[PDB]
């Protein structure tokens, strides 16, 4: 895997470190992207989620801490994404 | 049908897998991409229905459950949508 | 002729739908229009007209019906388009009779 | 010069309208920006876009843009600043509106 | 380092002068192109952050002030993008 991976996140288009992506253990991107997949028609790596809440997703992934925008309306999704990509201690955050 | 597929619907694009298509078996998107289409301008596969909508049919296919927006004012508008993409069980979510 | 998928520019707003859509009320205004017009700068059929409503429009002339949002409060603003539109059966729909 | 479809960019709002619509109007402001009767005439602001710039309230354009349409005003359900509109009816030489909206 | 520095911000495109990234001495852009890195596949400069907000500190590096859009609702998210860039009187001015 590249050090920059560059995804596509159900049409939307992110760029992250691959450290990133393995930064929680047990977590579904860490087993996706373990060291050791589909793609869209750019050769990106493609994620079949939505694009829009993957932001929050990858902030949390980054700082263990997200901040979310005033009188964000999607915690509820968000909190859907979180247990999707396996991350218990976001969704407790959510709850 | 390539496995990541491109899709305008209404105006609006998304990204998701053929699979994802074809997940629920008698649906109407079942019917359109059976490996057995009207394409838009720059050769993305073309659904004639409401763009914004279709985001929550998208995480209904994906999830088999979806989670709304808080305070969501287009609950009915998404049961017809789901009426005509022939989701009976999402119907029955949205009532 | 017309492309089966028709590009159109509401006021600024983009919509894509099928041109069979666009003609499915005969002597409505749309359909002639598109029944075998100004173009923007980036070749798409312009409409002169609110693009924010057209939304609902839209979905009327795919299910000859509409579903709006809950506290909806451009109801008067959508019957006017509707009476520009010319589809009788949904300004119809929109007018209330107290 | 002017293009049939005039794209523009009204304090941060981008309309899209006919160029007809914009001059439907003589003697109002929108009509003295955009006639032919310039004649020579060239200038008027645009923005990075190559966009015709309007230095006005983008919201409030809406409701301009839909008289220039239609010659009447039909406003959304409980629309509360009538006046600001007027303002706006005042600044684009609208007598019409301006009595409509009174 | 070039006159005009084309960065990748999370996904996001920005150009700017060198100068305005080193504008404010010992903040983490200032550290990160000091005269004295990480690159995208297509050999830009990468920063791993959400590339929305970055548009607010590139304005903050130019003006040392920034205005902000009219009932803004990610003043927080930016306080937050201030603090990993280092940036103690942009935090100081979002609290």
């Amino acid at each position: 895997f590249p050090e920059v991976v560059e995804l596509n996140v159900g049409g939307q288009v992110y760029f992250t470190r691959h450290s990133t992506l393995i930064s929680i253990p047990h977590s579904l991107l860490w087993k996706m992207f373990s060291p050791k997949l589909a793609k869209d028609s750019k050769g990106r790596f493609f994620i079949d989620r939505d694009g829009f809440l993957f932001r929050y997703i990858l902030d949390y992934l980054r700082d263990r801490q997200v901040v979310l925008p005033d009188h964000f309306p999607e915690k509820g999704r968000l909190k859907r994404e979180a247990e999707y990509f396996q991350l218990p201690d976001l969704v407790k955050l959510l709850t």
